[PDB]
């Protein structure tokens, strides 16, 4: 499909058997999701943007479905104000910018 | 053009008669540029990102050309980690997400 940018590009995703709303974000290197209790091991990480850095938990090879498009890759989990789908997964669903 | 997301979607912009590199950022409502000298009046504003809130200078009705496409809109100037082009200007150049 095609998504215009008049409003925030929020879409439904499926992760760990849960449906959430997330932002398709070309400015995010990696996917970061609001606090959630995923199982498995993880690695500490810090990611930075406007305002500074937050601490997150890095989970690897996590399956996520974005608009019915399946993907698998790194998912960060932490106190982000919003669920963010980053380039690491946007590439996997064939997402491009067009103008 | 069609821009894939394996690398950061960095493009050259022209603002205040000066060339700069900036990130096309569909997750940003607004356009935020690193510290620079812009002519005309400005108002102090606050904006929040993943790590909290920063103080910025708001310039309205600024001419800015993004990858050969002209836009006239609001540009925030402050301590952002990188020049980001947000939806307020992405809409003006006709940018959409496609997958
Ligand atoms: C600043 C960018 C280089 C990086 N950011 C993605 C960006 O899209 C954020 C994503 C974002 C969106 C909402 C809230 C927090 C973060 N947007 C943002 O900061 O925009 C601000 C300017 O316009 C306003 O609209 C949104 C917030 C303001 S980030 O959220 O900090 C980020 C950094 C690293 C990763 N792996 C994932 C995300």
């Amino acid at each position: 499909p095609q998504i215009t940018l008049w409003k925030r590009p929020l879409v439904t995703i499926k992760i760990g058997g849960q449906l959430k709303e997330a932002l398709l974000d070309t400015g995010a290197d990696d996917t970061v999701l609001e606090e959630m209790n995923l199982p498995g091991r993880w690695k500490p990480k810090m990611i930075g943007g406007i305002g500074g850095f937050i601490k997150v938990r890095q989970y690897d090879q996590i399956l996520i479905e974005i608009c019915g498009h399946k993907a698998i890759g790194t998912v960060l989990v932490g106190p982000t104000p919003i669920n963010i789908i980053g380039r690491n997964l946007l590439t996997q669903i064939g997402c491009t910018l067009n103008f």
